[PDB]
Order: C-alpha cells, then structure tokens, then sequence
C-alpha cells in the first residue's frame, strides 16, 4: 500500500549512487572509520 508520497528515484537513481557513496562508506569500514551510513 501507499499514500503517494515523492520517492522513486532514490533507489535506483539515488540509491544507484547512494550504492557508490554508501559502498564508499563502507569501502573504509562504515561501522568503524568513524561516520555514520548514507541512505
């Protein structure tokens, strides 16, 4: 179910990079360099 909303491209799109940034987060530790995950 949904309610509208304004997402779609954030996950695909967004997430498509999110993906790049959030591996990049991860590409020094994520869960132990010293920030937290993107979206």
């Amino acid at each position: 179910h949904g309610e509208g909303t304004f997402t779609s491209d954030l996950s695909k799109q967004m997430e498509e990079e999110x993906v790049r940034l959030y591996i990049q987060w991860l590409k020094e530790g994520g869960p132990s360099s010293g920030r937290p995950p993107p979206s």
